[PDB]
Parts: C-alpha cells; structure tokens; sequence
C-alpha cells in the first residue's frame, strides 16, 4: 500500500504539520481526527483500514496529524493554561497551506474534495464546507457536535477540551457569548449548507461528569433539531443515518466511511 508520511510547513502555526497521504486521483477525502488526536498518527490509521478501503477508489486520502482538541479551527490565541506556545490555525492550514502544498507537489486539486470528521471534527467538516464550498462540495459528520453554541454544549465542549490535553475553549472561540461560537455552529450555518447545495452525510449512533443517559438525550435532541432545521430551511442534499445498532466508536465510524464511499465517488467523480 503506497501510503506516505509528509511534512507540510504551516507558516501560520510556525511549525511543520505531519500528513499521512495515499494518492489515487486528483480529488481527495480529508479524514479529520477526533478529540484526542496524537502527534504521530491520525486516529483513522491507528484504528481502521481506511487507506486499504479507499485504495483504487479513484480518490486520494489525506489524514492530517496532530491538533488535539483543536476543532480544526483558527483560535483567537494560544491555549491559556497548558503552556501552548503558538496559536492553533487549523482552518488556515486545511484551506490554504496544505491544499497549496498538495497541488504544487502532487497535483491534488484544491477544489472538489470531501471533508469527513468524527466526534470533535464532525462539526468542523460541516463548517469547512459551509465557508469553503468550492473546496468541499461534500462533508460528513460522524457523531459530531452539531449545535456547539447552544444550551449545554459550550460547557460540555469546554470540559471535554480540558480533559483532552488541558485545552481552553475560551482561548478558541471566546466566552460562549462571542460571535465565534455561532460562526462555527453547523446548525446556525445550515442556510450556507443549503445555499451551497453541500452534499452532507450525518451519522448519529446509539450507545455511550454527567450520567450517560442525560448525555444521550441531549445528543439525540440536538441531532433531531439539526435534521429538522436542515429540511425546514430547504435542504435537499443530505443523508441522515440514525441506526439503533450504531455506536460512537471507530468500528462504526469506519462502517460509515465504507458506506459513504460510493456516495463520495458519485458526487466528486461522477
């Protein structure tokens, strides 16, 4: 399997970002990592046969490495508490720096790709497509935070980020009253997804500091109001997968990635 590991400089973050890569076509599936993203390998490669599954799919596969608790967004400032000595700029990296590098050196097109995220990055994928539709006519969110700015979600996200390497949500998007929370809220940005005619794939499995069943109910509720709002707002290009058997884990996230392969091939290469 022709898998490569790349070192892609990021001017905005002042360091090189490692990227796992598999070629196979000009358009690419960007596979974004979960909350506890490591600096050696992307979770998709640690936990799943993703590369092998998309081998000879006509699609390249990109797996950026690093960015624990980053939400693949551009932060306001370095995380204040855990000694981060630079500012996260992952939206800048994914939409400008990395595509530029991959085009010049490998001929991967900066346009007409898929963004696929899970847990932390599920919402990120949708937000990337909302604001960069030419880069991402396709986005998948597998167990993502679909309404990060509302209700319990700013508190829970902040707690999760602290539990994942001590990162501070306030350094990311500000107090929950800051415009940045709504800017990066996929439900709030549904009208953009509808206007861009983004092909979206949303998965919400069963299963899983607060009782499991309270969390489930918040999650179910949020995922249904996203779904309802998408349809109400004129959305006609979504797939919504809520299987009872489905779980919030790599084996079912891989199940969804394999399930969506034909969908992506047809939208990107059809």
């Amino acid at each position: 399997l022709p898998v490569e590991y790349l070192q892609v400089p990021s001017a905005s973050m002042g360091r090189d970002i490692k990227v796992q890569f598999q070629g196979g076509g000009p358009h690419a599936v960007y596979l974004l990592d979960g909350l506890r993203a490591q600096d050696d390998y992307n979770g998709w490669d640690i936990n799943t046969p993703a590369f092998e599954e998309y081998y000879q799919s006509g699609l390249s596969v990109i797996m950026p490495v690093g960015g624990q608790s980053s939400f693949y967004t551009d932060w306001y400032q370095p995380s204040q508490s855990n000694g981060q000595n630079y500012t996260y700029k992952w939206e800048t990296f994914l939409t400008r720096e990395m595509p530029a590098w991959l085009q010049a050196n490998k001929g991967v097109s900066p346009t007409g790709n898929a963004a696929v995220g899970l847990s932390m990055s599920g919402g990120s994928a949708l937000i990337l497509a909302a604001y960069y539709p030419q880069q991402f006519p396709y986005a998948a969110s597998l167990s993502g935070f679909l309404n990060p700015s509302e209700g319990w979600w700013p508190t829970l996200i902040g707690l999760a980020m602290n539990d994942s390497g001590g990162y501070n949500a306030n350094s990311m998007w500000g107090p929950s009253s800051d415009p940045a929370w709504k800017r990066n809220d996929p439900m709030v940005q549904i009208p953009r997804l509808v206007a861009n005619n983004t092909r979206i794939w949303v998965y919400c499995g069963n299963g899983t500091n607060i009782p499991a069943k309270f969390l489930e109910g918040l999650t179910l509720r949020t995922n249904q109001t996203f779904r309802d709002t998408y349809a109400a707002d004129g959305g006609r290009n979504g797939v919504f997968n809520f299987p009872p058997n489905g779980t919030h884990s790599w084996p079912y996230w891989n199940e969804q990635l394999v399930a969506m392969k034909a969908d992506i091939q047809h939208v990107l290469n059809g």
